DNA sequence: TTTTTT
């Protein structure tokens, strides 16, 4: 069952009133596990979500774009064109109105804007407009030292820059309104076999110079993606692209080509995924879509058994089962444009992005161009149990890690056991 | 750079 500490934090969010609270620790604490016995306890009365479809089925939900029918774009303060509340008699609206709890997985990836939006869609749909999150009682889970909010560069930066000050979850002014309850985990669960391995990831998380030349010492092992079980993370996708092309390239199996049918509008590079996906028998591969019967999962890890232009057969890591998939149609609305293609991309490397929140039994980090994300690292290395179970693709210099002055001021005030935004 | 999707 669960440990002292998770035990001691499910009844400080269970037994009280206070609508607000944050379980936060290092990476392995066991708060995914804690929310397990949080959706035991809460079962119907509570929703689950988390911000990529990774973790949202490590938590056993759904992402938060998919419960509440976010576009995949930044979405403005309050603003109408992106905050749409659901119709007068939707399973959704439905859903919204009986909810009572509201389970946040990997909030340390949930952007500020995300964040603001559900406070939003929740007091508008339940016509509660003074009352954060609509009344609903929130439990966050996750972890400010692992991967940051993804913000590109452009506009995008200037406006929460502007609207927020920065792009992390506690910057939400909803924090203006409610105080945030903070709960801690200390003790690694996930590497609690190699007591040394959780000390050196310890030494890691605050920045130690020696633990770093010790795990390059380690760790460093150019060929660890070729030995077999061993998932690659990588930072990019055109990293993972390539070392995904490779594997695909040395299968037997004749290829078969999918090419996506691509009908108005509908912007480049955003695309869910390839226009033009290869596959052949025997490819892993990761699921992009939740089936609507319910047999498969955004997320998860599979083996191609099966290929034809409109069908393919994967055999899943989760269960052991096979599933059949069939193209996916996106539709652009505004119904501008859809992109019609088999929701299915290539897995023996993933990015980074893509693993937060998973145990894995082996892990290969290829650097690449190199690491450009805070927490970008530190989740890389915490996948695994043992130090054993990780390979470097190189040694990395100590310039490589990355501050952020905002999660200091974040993770410095949260040791008092509150967050009260000013 | 990376995530979400429809
Ligand atoms: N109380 C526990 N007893 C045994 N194993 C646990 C316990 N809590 C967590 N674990 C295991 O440790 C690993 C990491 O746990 P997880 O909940 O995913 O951590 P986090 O979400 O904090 O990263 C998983 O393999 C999980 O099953
Ligand atoms: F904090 Al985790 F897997 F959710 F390390
Ligand atoms: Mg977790």
């Amino acid at each position: 069952g669960l440990s002292s500490e998770q035990q001691r934090a499910f009844l400080a969010v269970t037994q009280t009133p206070h609508p607000a609270h944050l379980i936060t620790g290092p990476a392995g604490t066991g708060k995914t596990t804690l929310l397990y016995a949080l959706q035991e306890f809460y079962k119907g009365r509570a929703v689950t979500l988390a911000p990529t479809g990774t973790a949202a089925l490590q938590a056993r939900g759904q992402t938060v774009h998919s419960f509440f029918r976010f576009p995949a774009r930044l979405l403005r303060y309050r603003h109408p064109e992106d905050i749409r509340p659901p119709g007068p008699h939707s399973p959704l609206r439905k859903a919204i109105e009986q909810m009572e709890v509201l389970i946040l997985d990997e909030v340390g990836m949930v952007r500020v804007d995300l964040l603001e939006a559900m406070d939003w869609a929740l007091r508008k749909t339940r016509k509660r407009l003074e009352e954060p999150f609509g009344g609903v009682k929130v439990l966050l889970l996750g972890d400010t030292r692992q991967l940051e909010p993804v913000v590109p560069g452009g506009e995008e930066a200037l406006y929460i820059a502007r609207t927020w000050g920065g792009p992390f979850f506690f910057q939400a002014h909803v924090w203006e309104e409610v105080a945030l309850r903070v709960h801690r985990l200390w003790e690694s669960q996930r590497q609690r076999e190699d007591p040394l391995f959780a000390e050196l990831l310890k030494r890691l998380r605050q920045g130690d110079p020696q633990a770093l030349e010790t795990l390059n010492r380690a760790a460093v092992r150019p060929d660890g993606g070729e030995e077999p079980g061993t998932l690659i993370l990588t930072p990019r996708r055109k990293e993972a692209d390539a070392l995904n092309l490779k594997r695909l390239e040395a299968l037997p199996g004749k290829p078969l080509e999918y090419q996506a049918q691509v009908k108005g509008e509908f912007a480049e590079t955003d695309f869910p995924t390839e226009a033009a996906l290869t596959l052949k028998k025997g490819a892993q591969v990761i699921l992009l879509r939740n089936d609507p019967l319910g047999e498969y999962f955004n997320g998860d890890l599979g083996w191609v058994e099966d290929l034809e232009a409109e069908a393919l057969a994967v055999r899943l890591k989760r269960n052991g089962r096979r599933v059949v998939i069939r193209p996916f149609v996106w539709e652009k609305i505004v119904v501008v444009g859809t992109f019609r293609q088999v929701p299915v991309r290539l897995a023996w490397a993933l990015t980074v992005h893509k693993a937060q929140g998973l145990t894995l039994d082996k892990v290969h980090l290829e650097l690449g161009r190199g690491l450009f994300a805070h927490g970008q690292l530190y989740v890389a290395l915490t996948r695994v149990r043992r130090l054993q179970d990780l390979s470097l693709s190189r040694p990395i210099a100590p310039t490589e890690l990355l501050w952020r002055p905002e999660v200091e001021v974040f993770e410095t005030r949260i040791q008092e056991g509150i967050w009260q935004k000013s």
